């Protein structure tokens, strides 16, 4: 059998037809070669349109463009019949859509630049999908969705009947739309009458006083979600509630929101946090395809094979490979049996702002391991990292040590006139032409596809990615990363923590790591440091123990148990109040393995 579509989008953003000479598409293009129609020019708007009735695709295009304006896939004949969305010529395309399900969360993960919030904005009318098409009106989507479940949604989606509430992906931008302080809008929005009950379980108790734009992003999340549970409604669209939230934050909203599918109502909720996703939702779609190119929804899946077949990168059901390497945890009787020597040590230390104590219990750093730090943000996890790499000099303590640092800054803000290249090829440029490290770094997080990017130019999550390999092309005694998934979807934080485990693991180096997404943490862990106290206030950081005595420690202080997935190996959470949960709770055992 066979069966073949021709999909070509350009990143206009990124074209110049000048720079490249005089549309080198064109030119380069076979097809025009043989006087053909493959590739046109829009001599007016002065940009170059794929005529995808023809393009062979062959792809001589794309491997040309000085920059990386193009792409071109070659998908099956079938979602063509399946498409729900394009933004035009050229543009981004959505196929297939995820279920609601009353009663229920239906969780929805993939990278970002595929649609997952493309579907949300349709699911809740705020969209209504063309079909691929010229389409403008609900009762042609009815039709197009006649036998699918949701053929009943969307007519009632076109009546008014249902109206879902939306938590916002975006919240930075929530203080630039509103005024006032966080007690006013929240009673307003209230429509439950829970001001007290919401206020308290996101722990708002203090910010209501203050101000829309005198909010951190944590806050800002937080009176989102907050602003979300005050509705009266029957669905609820959470979108990336992980976002700016600490460890324990990120956690302890999951079972709020998860409440919602008891009192019967449809939740929905897209998560680049798996251990977040796994806890909260029901229901699961993967989605799969090239970012800001296409996007495909999968057939609803158990959380948990769903989540483990996405690990996999090859989804079964729809029989797709989205990743050419896997991504398995450990077992544990898999691990080694290893007596490590100590690197260094370092004493019992006191960093005192006046303002903010925290205290570190005396403890050991051993060669070739990993430690992962972790508590709530507040508690002096980053001024603890600090006084490791030196820049920041102890009230109490001492550490002086003789050995070379990198470090990865957990605020970065890129200021270095050049390109990524430059950037990199300066610190080791063999390395770049490694196969080992092209194959273990640069083309995992995509710093290939950044090289010419400036760095003063790069976005968050990019600056984010490009820090991190420029720490991790260095040969230091010890590397220092902190909080490396901050503003990275789903699949990067995978890249990275592969990546970093990789590394370490081949050149035989030591690492500390913070972090807040407990997977990553697992997954690059050896040992751990949790931090404790009163946020803002004091804080103790334990000294270095086994990970079964660490989660141990940190997750009573939220109340959510992990027992151990026997195929993938990954921590498998348990939901509030099952037989597991109940059971490990009674027993004190929160984290197996
Ligand atoms: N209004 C728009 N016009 C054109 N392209 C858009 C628009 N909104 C989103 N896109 C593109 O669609 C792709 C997927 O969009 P989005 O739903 O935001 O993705 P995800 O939620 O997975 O990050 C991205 O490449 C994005 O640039
Ligand atoms: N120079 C300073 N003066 C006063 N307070 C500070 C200073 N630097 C940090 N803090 C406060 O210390 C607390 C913990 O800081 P930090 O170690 O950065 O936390 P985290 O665990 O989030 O990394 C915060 O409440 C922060 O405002
Ligand atoms: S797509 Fe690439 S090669 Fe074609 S005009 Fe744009 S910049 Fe030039
Ligand atoms: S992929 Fe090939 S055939 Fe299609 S537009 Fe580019 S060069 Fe022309
Ligand atoms: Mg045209």
């Amino acid at each position: 059998m066979v069966r073949k579509m021709r999909i070509a989008v350009i990143d206009y953003d990124k074209c110049n037809p000048d720079k490249c000479g005089h549309f080198l598409c064109e030119r380069v293009c076979p097809v025009n070669r043989m006087g053909g129609e493959a590739i046109i020019i829009d001599e007016e708007n002065y940009k170059p349109i794929i005529q995808e009735a023809s393009c062979t695709g062959c792809g001589i295009c794309v491997h040309k463009c000085p920059f990386n304006a193009i792409s071109i896939v070659n998908l099956p004949e079938q979602l063509d019949e399946d498409c729900v969305h394009r933004y035009g010529v050229n543009a981004f395309v959505l196929y297939r859509l995820p279920i609601v399900k009353d009663g229920m969360v239906v969780g929805i993960v993939g990278p970002n630049g595929t649609g997952k919030t493309t579907a949300v904005k349709i699911l809740a009318g705020q969209l209504i999908p063309n079909l691929c098409e010229d389409n403008d009106s609900w009762d042609n989507v009815i039709r197009a969705f006649r036998g699918n479940e949701l053929q009943n949604y969307f007519e009632r989606l076109k009546n008014g009947e249902i109206r879902p509430v939306v938590k916002p992906q975006y919240v930075d931008l929530l203080p630039k739309a509103v005024k006032g302080k966080v007690r006013e809008l929240l009673k307003k929005v209230d429509e439950v009458g829970k001001f007290e009950e919401v206020v308290k379980e996101l722990e708002l108790e203090n910010v209501l006083d203050r101000e829309l734009h005198q909010l951190s992003g944590g806050e800002l999340q937080r009176v989102a979600i907050a602003a979300a549970l005050l509705r009266k409604a029957h669905f609820y669209f959470f979108d990336e509630p992980s976002s700016y939230l600490d460890i324990r934050q990120r956690l302890k909203v999951a079972r709020v929101i998860r409440r919602l599918a008891n009192e019967g109502k449809a939740v929905l909720v897209v998560e680049h946090d798996l251990a977040v996703l796994d806890y909260l939702s029901d229901v699961i779609h993967v989605v799969y395809g090239e970012p800001g190119v296409y996007g495909i929804f999968s057939k609803p899946k158990g959380t948990r094979n769903g989540i483990n077949e996405f690990l996999q990168g090859y989804l079964k059901d729809e029989n797709v490979r989205f990743r050419p390497y896997e991504i398995r945890f450990t077992k544990l009787s898999e691990r080694v049996d290893v007596e490590r020597e100590t690197l260094v040590e370092y004493p019992r230390l006191v960093k005192d702002y006046g303002s903010f104590k925290l205290e570190v219990e005396p403890g050991e750093i051993r060669k070739g391991e990993v430690i992962g730090i972790v508590g709530p943000n507040g508690i002096g996890k980053t001024t603890f990292v600090k006084m490791l790499a030196g820049v920041e000099e102890p009230t109490e303590g001492k550490v002086e040590w003789d050995l070379t640092v990198a470090y990865k800054p957990q605020y970065i803000k890129a200021e270095y006139e050049g390109t990524v290249y430059e950037l990199l090829s300066k610190i080791d440029s063999s390395k770049l032409n490694s196969n080992f490290y092209k194959t273990e770094l640069l083309k995992p997080l995509g710093i290939i596809d950044l090289y010419d990017r400036n760095v003063e130019d790069l976005s968050g999550g990019e600056l984010q990615r490009v820090a991190i390999a420029a720490t991790l092309l260095r040969d230091a005694d010890i590397y220092l990363l902190d909080e490396p998934s901050a503003y990275l979807d789903v699949e990067q934080r995978l890249a990275v923590s592969r990546a970093i485990r990789h590394l370490m693991e081949k050149n035989e180096k030591t690492a500390l790591v913070v972090e807040h997404d407990v997977l990553m943490i697992d997954y690059v862990s050896d040992r751990l440091i949790v931090f404790e106290g009163e946020p803002g206030r004091h804080g103790r950081a334990l000294p270095p123990m086994g990970m079964r005595e660490g989660m141990n420690r940190f997750l009573a202080s939220v109340g959510i148990t992990f027992r151990r997935d026997p195929d993938s190996g990954r921590p498998r959470a348990n939901k509030e109040g099952s037989v597991k949960d109940r059971e490990q709770k009674a027993r004190g055992e929160y984290y197996y393995a």
